């Protein structure tokens, strides 16, 4: 649980900073610098520039968006992903890794077959450096008129030591021998432009110095000239610092490599810090040429760079993305058709609050900067849809994606319980009981106050005072039960027969006018430990027929079951 | 609908970029240089900053991200998400706007009257400048041992003109009046120590020599100290540019701003262009002292930089932040009670997916990283949770927020929980889920159920459980014993306990055979109903075979007693 911090403030922590020290485990984790290098970087540049052209993008929604989806896109989820991405006009699209997947393969033949791929389109595919790996890649892509393939591996200090357990040369020569290969099979298959990208993965946790020896030798083997370059991607497979650093790194690298008139520098930026597009526009700034990433953000864990903040970001500073958002409530159904997973509400031009003023005082000035456009608008005598936009809040005008500007004018029953009171309820009961808080804000005190009212307190029609349960020695015997109860204050036995405690107890309250049908039952410990108590809750039918939900807790699990048995007996009456 | 780029290509473009010009009206946007000023700094030293201590924070969830709320705060949800601040360890909370909001109003006095504030807790109240405002905020903090009263007015270019239609000197009067009736309401309250925050708001927007000459004409009136200081606060009202320009922006008012030494510089940046935590992790580098945000980035539009992210950037790079996050499902669940808006999937350190690997060659890292760690752990005699996290793909160790990696999986509508649920009518307990998928990726649903048996369901050995006598007391809070014939590898043995239930009984009676079964958690679902009627038994344990080894088991039977048992039983032979 939340423990507050209370260990020293650090010594010349100011005096206007009462912060204490957290006892979280700090020195699990070391400073960048200390992790992989420091800055190789002499006067930088990137600070001074400012982006006044769109990158070449690639959008890899449908193999390293796909990769990291609980359900997997379906064959026409595929389609449709692909043909959203040709519309928005992104002209490099990863479309698998075939070798790796079946799936991948038969979507990368369906494509070429069908003749599915535009003419200014050419189609990527992953592969890892396997000669057979590589082999297969070239079979899948067979007969396309365009493709890049795409080779990696990891060249990280980290992997190298304990993935690997190998060292710079023998990690070197598994992307030269991939290039090799590459070379090899590419001359086995004509017709087919093809064009090679490499990516030292993890980047961020590799030496500057090598991950440059390792690309310039694989550069050395492709061969590639200015009208044929090389795409060398440099991930942060893990963002791991600040994007300054990243931006830093990639400066570096492009001021370094060799035969530099012929290399693409392509980034892929994940957004482990929160940071991934921040990365990307200031390693863009830095002299890379090429972005890739998803639409809204999709990728493993915090997903790759967004497509979409990073092109609208361009837009609404004056610079043309060379893709379409005109339709972004377009572009985000389908995203959300084709993942399966929402665009957040507050994801950047996509989310459904982002042009959303609650304030009366932003809602004024929006109207006063619509006003003086409109009023500017009518004397120019323009469409004011045409003029400067000029509206306070708003970054952009909501209409330029499709959108429009709204000035908009729960008890908590799961929380509540089970924070305060260690319940975790059936879903179906929380239901059924907030209902009941709706009519009866109810405070959490008063919450707990009437559920106690309603499952726990009541003692009529019926009371349990005690029972003796005879349980079978063998696995699939009959356990038998007599209880002393009170029906309506008068004490009365009550005895039966069943599978188990729970079903006997139910059996033998038929005798005395309850016919009790268990639908669902649940149960839940309360604490750690052996002796730890029961929280039981029983969904019955009950006759004397009204389904109703019962609570129980107790030490044991038999008794508290018998309690929830209760419980659906006093509330059906 | 989209209709795809048509347009000829820039003139330069290079031949391997085939992209063309789309009809986007961009014509209606300039470059923020343009649209506010250039901000040139040549000199930047921020750079070359490695942020090494922790900002003073300060949480404007009660404030900034209830006003953006679709269903505003409750009085209960306030005062939870009031308590979770104060036990994460903020010490300035932004409680609300009560010169504005009635319910915001009766919140301070709450609090206040309540003694619901910490000794070491400055509350801050927010205020626009009208003077009958400002009196009504110092009489909502009346009684309160101390309070920051923030007050801000407008400065950018643009409501300069369109909003206020004023000139530089009104606008700046409209603060500096705020300033001098901050100072005499002061005056009225001795029994309070007052402290004061300005933001020239919408600050990104306004000329960076203007906001200085607000902020230090605001700074003349309250004449502040290095004993006293006042905050200015600089916000990205809207995020306008790329977060190294609002970083420029900062190094240099906090350069030239009068007075330098008896100011808090604090950050407040909007997420517009994706870029607050940049812009806060910038801004504070290039000498910024405090960042106002909240947790998981609530706020107006795109929302308020998030304070969980830039504490846990901290963490995870050897600073300590100066706030648990030790349990961070404990933090969103409540963020997610209050707001009544989710945590995002993806979202840094919080979200559901962010310690899950689906990638084959990852989870073989993964897996090779941990075991390194083990082994170096075992070497230096030390135990591996305290030593330096080495493992790829995971910045951090998931147990260090209270998660757990997870290995995701795939079923060939599917998924693990889904399928065992349909075809199996199993709910497996979360937790169960992580170490069965991870059994698996040491899948068809035959595979995965044929796997889960194996592991859970078949074995007998070494404990194998034959019969047992339960004596239940009769009494609610009696004592229930058992005896129970048990193989033990083969060899049949008669054990015997006590405890407040047969589960109880059974593990103890378990010790006597050199089994140490330490209960953690346990569940039970009914499957079916009627005579056909079973029950589905999930028990956690830590588990000492005469190490320890946290494992499940899983038991299915009619009785709910005997589901139970069978249950103590697999998790014995799964850790063995
Ligand atoms: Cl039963
Ligand atoms: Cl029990
Ligand atoms: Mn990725
Ligand atoms: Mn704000």
């Amino acid at each position: 649980t939340i423990v507050k911090p209370a260990g020293p403030p650090r010594v010349g922590q100011p005096s206007w900073n009462p912060q204490r020290a957290s006892s979280m485990p700090v020195n699990r984790y070391r400073p960048f610098a200390e992790e992989v290098e420091p800055i190789r970087l002499r006067n930088r540049t990137w600070p001074d520039r400012v982006i006044d052209r769109a990158p070449l993008w690639c959008a890899v929604d449908l193999r390293d968006g796909n990769q990291a989806l609980i359900d997997p896109m379906s064959p026409a989820r595929k389609r449709r992903m692909f043909d959203l991405l040709v519309r928005m006009g992104y002209k490099e699209i990863e479309v698998g890794f075939p070798s790796a997947s079946q799936t991948d393969f038969d979507f990368v033949r369906e494509i070429i077959e069908q003749g599915a791929i535009p003419d200014d389109v050419t189609i990527q595919v992953l592969t890892q450096c396997r000669p057979e790996l590589i082999e297969r890649t070239f079979q899948a892509c067979s007969g396309a008129p365009r493709a890049i393939v795409h080779f990696y591996n990891s060249t990280s200090i980290l992997q190298r030591r304990v993935v690997f357990r190998a060292n710079r040369a023998e990690v070197q020569a598994i992307a030269t021998d991939g290039a090799r290969k590459c070379v090899e099979q590419a001359a086995k298959y004509p017709g087919t432009q093809w064009r090679f990208e490499y990516s030292p993965e993890s980047y961020t946790g590799t030496e500057l110095e090598y991950a440059k020896q390792v690309c310039d030798a694989v550069g050395e083997v492709i061969a590639p000239t200015p009208e044929r370059p090389i795409i060398f991607n440099l991930p942060a497979t893990v963002e791991m610092t600040t994007p300054n650093v990243y931006a830093d790194s990639i400066e570096w690298m492009s001021r370094n490599l060799a035969n530099r008139e012929s290399v693409i520098l392509s980034l892929h930026p994940h957004n482990d810090r929160g940071t991934a597009v921040a990365a990307a526009e200031l390693g863009f700034a830095a002299g890379a040429d090429r972005i890739e990433g998803c639409l809204f953000g999709n990728g493993e864990r915090t997903g790759n760079v967004c497509l979409v903040t990073l092109g609208l970001n361009l837009f609404s500073r004056g610079v043309d993305p060379q893709i379409d958002f005109s339709n972004i409530d377009e572009i985000r159904r389908t995203v959300e058709y084709c993942n399966q997973l929402p665009v957040h509400e507050r994801h950047p031009y996509g989310g459904d609050l982002v042009y959303t003023a609650f304030s009366g005082s932003h809602q004024d000035a929006i109207n006063k900067g619509l006003d003086a456009m409109k009023l500017d608008a009518d004397a120019a005598d323009c469409d004011v849809d045409d003029m400067l936009w000029q509206v306070p809040y708003l970054p952009i005008d909501p209409r330029d994606v499709g959108r429009t500007y709204e000035a908009v004018i729960k008890g908590g029953v799961a929380y509540i319980m089970k924070t305060d009171h260690g319940l975790s309820l059936p879903r179906r009961l929380q239901i059924e009981f907030s209902q009941v808080i709706q009519k009866i804000e109810v405070s959490p005190k008063e919450m707990w106050d009437a559920f106690a009212e309603e499952y726990l307190a009541p003692v009529r029609p019926l009371e349990r005072i005690r029972q003796h349960v005879d349980a079978a020695d063998d696995d699939g015997g009959t356990t038998s039960i007599t209880a002393t109860v009170k029906i309506n204050g008068v004490e009365t036995e009550i005895s039966g027969s069943g599978n188990g405690p729970l079903a006997a107890f139910v059996h033998a309250l038929a005798d005395v006018g309850f016919d009790v049908a268990v639908l669902d039952y649940y149960e839940h410990a309360m604490s750690a430990g052996d002796d730890a108590q029961a929280a039981a809750y029983v969904e019955a039918s009950v006759t004397i027929s009204k389904t109703v939900w019962g609570v129980g807790i107790a030490p044991s699990i038999t008794t508290a079951s018998l309690r929830a048995v209760v419980s659906a007996v006093n509330r059906a009456a």
